């Protein structure tokens, strides 16, 4: 009625800050054979540096991975996903991502530590053995790979260096542009992701 007076300030808004960066240079001769050394032996060097990076990375992010949204996956006794072969491998059961990312890191780790499918000693033929089970590998790395952007993009971030997912995808596509390995639809899931991001280089 007569003279009042009232306030309030208030503003928060602290983001915290602290986070490390990987001076990683020299990358382009890890992509191009070193210096002069045997293809066969370039793909089996990649696969297992490609794996170990996609797969030590997603490792921090796979943690994040919670509640039963994971397409429901087949894994137990009663049914279980098995690879090589497939004769009916598609059943719903109890299998979460940290579940499921055991088979497919399982399986890629194995071969990796497998003497059989990589160069050692004469036996197993590289061109023509070697291929098949590297082409399961190398699509192996891929798509689990994904599966941080869809299943849990927000714990890329959430961990704060975010564009380590994004950078390593360009390694992960370069390289088999730059040799001209690409195939499936695999590669159709790509320019939508990208085009969504968009291009900062300013």
């Amino acid at each position: 009625m007569g003279s009042s007076h009232h306030h309030h300030h208030h503003s928060s808004g602290l983001v915290p800050r602290g986070s490390a960066t990987l001076g990683s240079g020299n990358l382009r001769q890890a992509v191009m054979l070193p210096e002069g050394e045997d293809l066969n032996e370039w793909i089996a060097v990649n696969t297992v540096d490609f794996f170990n990076q996609i797969n030590m990375l997603y490792g921090t992010i796979t943690e994040f991975c919670t509640e039963s949204t994971c397409s429901v996956m087949s894994a137990g006794p009663r049914y279980e996903y098995h690879w090589a072969d497939g004769t009916n491998i598609k059943k719903p059961i109890k299998c979460s991502a940290p579940k499921y990312i055991d088979y497919l890191m399982t399986w890629v780790q194995d071969q990796l530590d497998d003497e059989t499918l990589f160069p050692s000693k004469i036996g197993v033929p590289f061109p023509k053995n070697f291929m098949s089970v590297a082409k399961t590998i190398l699509k192996r790395l891929f798509r689990v790979y994904a599966h941080i952007y869809h299943q849990h993009f927000d714990a890329v971030m959430q961990l704060q260096e975010e564009a380590h997912l994004n950078t390593s995808f360009k390694h992960f596509i370069f390289f088999v542009q730059e040799f001209n390995l690409i195939d499936r639809r695999e590669l159709a899931p790509l320019q939508e992701l990208i085009e969504k991001l968009g291009s900062k280089d300013r």
